[PDB]
């Protein structure tokens, strides 16, 4: 939407010098040092706002990077101290492919049964869906098979704690992402600030025009661009998990994932 | 709060246009410069202040996340390895629920007893509330129930120290929490700066009016609003384990702590 | 504080100004203000990034002693968990825990522990004590002794034992880095120079201001010396988090609340 | 770099700009030096912060790829300490581990493996490997089914193999992070955007500086330019911490160093 | 060597108040305005700049730190395990110092053959220097004494896991050092910046003096004090394991770890 605003501060250029030489006339005066006070106040807290902004996308990518490192050192784990028990193979990978999925929809507040039916019985699928938190008891159902194959005695207790520790792994994901959707951290005032700057970009003509005249516009423009082109990037970052392309690519991880346990 | 100071800007910027007249004759020339000076000063200084606020409110909603991570695996860990002994699940998950209310009575300054006695019997309860530490002494019980299961030989040390572990990011929680709250140790300047920047916001139209006339006010307002947005931005995220309403929703979480451990053990 | 002294010295030299305003064509002295502009947020740019490294570090300090208290928290648990029988073993240790975290705030505070040691523990270790280089790694070898004892006797498994010793870990490493923070001579590298830079600015700053504002050049001179003076102080505060200012930690009351977490934990 | 480029068209610019403001009052338009300093300030802002991304991220890359000289140093130590005389096994890790190394290198670079894979594997499981979704990921399971071997066996515990499978869980993690930063990069966007707000705010500002400077305008919008094309190029060389430049990451070096390592350690 | 700079730039100063004359000519004018935007932009730069090179330093000092805790408590566990086996530990103790020492020679390219074989006996001395890596060679070597050690049945897998672990402190700690000592990371930026600094300012004073006048040796004394002074800053950080005197001690630190490892094993 950039260009419609910069193509607008042309528009409010043009009024500031068809509009100019009316001001003693009527009054009022404007200069340019109070809009590079404001400017550079604007440009330091857009600087601080952003870099919350990256934070938070940052940290989302980190989270479901992890989904995706937990998940192959457990069927690793299976493959390599029961590797001769492929039907807790199918059982595990199933759940785990199953949880990468269900947390994609919870985050997306989308119907996770359509997936959960494709990769699991339907009386899995309805304990799943019945619950609280469906992700959390797709892990219970993980946990339950690896602690199977531990009274089944197939698993020491240390090799089941190696395994239930990726279950920890995966638990402190899920409590990360619901963590960064569930509260945004004052996001509000990513609103107040684009108001701001919007506002600065909208004026700055009729201050600058004592000084520009008929250059007004070209630099007015300039300027504004330096400006929406920042503001737009917390437009951009603030939303990792959103329906948007630049959002984080969560159905192409879940292929990803599902292409990869698949063995 | 905020829009209180926005209007008495415009006190301030029609008094200084109705009180020009009189600055050449009684000696006072006033001019942007020293006070783009101040405010770029004001503005940086801000941007680190802010920054910290906000770096602890993060803490405090990443401490509050571990709580849920750490209880839910806990519970799991039990059904995991003990599923055929819930007259344990259901009193590790009661002191589990009743830690996290607890904490969430404990930086809200609150009497923690209601739903602590909801949950557990009173001959323990009193022991927490009879001590100086209670969310403290909510760990000590829920690992004496651990003890307890391995002893009775139904734990290795193997599966009980895996418990053990969970414990133990409990109990970082907790010293987090509490140091968070455990005073805002010299950090007078959070107040210092605000003062500061109402001071700028106010005096400001009277530098502005030379260069501005009749146009003063409304750059003036203009200015006192994105100084005092970002100002009181450091309200908010500074004090988070709060009963505000951009605050951490700590009741909220607690519930869901709740609703998450009773569905997992089957209640 | 000792700014309220440097505000009056800068509303003196500002008055300095004011009478000095006239020989200045005359002994060829102008001062303006726009290069004092670029001074002035070069060292507001600066005092950020600055300040920025202080509260990283006075942060780290908080946390260290934090980690101290759950760490000798947790040890206690796991002691009233494993060995729910032998009280007699851990004052023993308990009575070590204790003696560390004193021997810790008087290694900091560079004072005299010994006579903190005769409280808790028998005077065969206390020479044993100050005979080595450090105290506090003593203290720790002994607690581990105490644990280890515990083992050698088949009290504790292998397994139980490392769980414990691993807090004899989060212990150690909180040793090492109050150690670090403390040998760091404080990098004053740029803080002392700093300090003068905007003591210098601040004081000049009315010079470069009364070609331009005549009368009004104290008040406006104070307003800016102000804003960078108490942004400056942030620094002489939390640069000494093991001091004894009103701003550098209460390393007592710490100890304390240790110990009657401990003792409290132990019946 | 072509950078010298850039301020070539500065100076000329500038000759331009020089007889050019003669005419420029063709219309009694000027161009001031006040706007282009708002402009330059804040591009120098949003540099700073781009600039800053750029580093972490580039950062981050050097140290996974440390790591993984880390890990398969520790588990060949381990290796040696606790199956001393194996040697079959001595020798089958060491390669796959190596091959995970230089199968990295390839993964990032979208290159070749087929051929380091053939030097250091039989084909019998190069094509095991070639063949899998993420060949580097075949090699770490391949190395874990030897770990795996040496356990059912008898030769190794649950606890010793315990140590090593945590190593094969520092390579996985080292994977991963490779993995995020090559396929789901944060916004690339801004980064080429400002280059272009950079470049033109060079090229147009001599037309605003000459006003001031007349024949020293070249002189100085050459100096300010390179500033600015300076601190910006460092994007260029700290976005690409995987790819082909002499200012990127030597990962073939790196390798040879892992190689030469690991080779080192078993004679 | 800032002092020359110093003294430098008052000389120009004065040049500059002659020169500025033979300025008429032509149009060779220099503003305030434009070095106030280049100031600024520099000041931030720097900013940035000093941010990544303080972290850099910051986390040598840590890894030094490691090394000091890790080889500390490694040292414990084996008392409070093996408090028989003295003949052990001052062999184990032996491999750690020498891991000191060859990590520092290691990091300053200095030779490491005289502390080795000070503390280590021939035959392992001449493997070590033999090693194309000794550091890690030296870690190893102190793997196979734990290792005997557990093959001796003396150690469990769970008490030799406890130690392995330490090991791994270490190895941690080795890798993080080789890659801080392999930068410079652009190829040098903070050179390209100190030069910039360098001239911006033997550059201020031709533009201070058309408004400052005499009192321009004193400002641009100022200001070019107050950048030489922030940049100078780098200069020290950057290089960490360094022969100057800003960088860490080192061979203080490696006596401190040695007699920290010795008056834990009364010796
Ligand atoms: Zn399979
Ligand atoms: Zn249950
Ligand atoms: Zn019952
Ligand atoms: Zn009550
Ligand atoms: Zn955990
Ligand atoms: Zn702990
Ligand atoms: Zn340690
Ligand atoms: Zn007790
Ligand atoms: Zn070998
Ligand atoms: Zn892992
Ligand atoms: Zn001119
Ligand atoms: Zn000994
Ligand atoms: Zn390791």
């Amino acid at each position: 939407k950039i260009i419609f605003r910069l193509l607008l501060n042309v528009l409010m250029s043009i009024i500031a010098i068809i509009s100019y030489q009316w001001y003693e006339q009527l009054g009022i005066h404007l200069t340019v040092a109070p809009f590079s006070l404001l400017g550079i106040a604007i440009a330091i807290f857009l600087g601080f706002r952003n870099s919350a902004s990256y934070s938070r996308f940052v940290e989302a990518r980190n989270l479901w990077g992890t989904v995706l490192i937990a998940e192959r050192t457990l069927v690793r784990q299976l493959r390599n101290i029961l590797p001769a028990e492929h039907d807790a193979h199918r059982r595990i990978v199933s759940y785990l492919v199953a949880f990468s999925w269900s947390l994609k929809h919870q985050l997306r507040k989308t119907d996770p049964t359509a997936d959960l039916r494709r990769l699991l019985p339907e009386e899995r699928v309805t304990e799943i869906l019945a619950s609280s938190m469906p992700t959390n008891r797709i892990l219970l159902l993980a946990g339950n098979e690896i602690g199977q194959l531990r009274e089944a005695g197939k698993l020491s207790d240390i090799t089941y704690g190696l395994m239930d520790n990726k279950l920890d792994e995966l638990a402190h994901v899920l409590g990360g992402c619901e963590r960064l959707a569930t509260t945004p951290v004052p996001f509000a005032y990513t609103l107040i600030l684009q108001r701001t700057v919007y506002l600065f970009c909208t004026l700055l003509p009729f201050a600058l025009v004592g000084d520009l005249h008929y250059m007004t516009p070209f630099v007015s423009v300039f300027i504004s661009y330096t400006f929406l082109s920042f503001d737009s990037l917390a437009e951009e970052l603030e939303d990792p998990f959103g329906t948007a392309a630049n959002d984080l690519p969560l159905n192409a991880m879940c292929n990803t994932i599902e292409r990869n346990l698949l063995d």
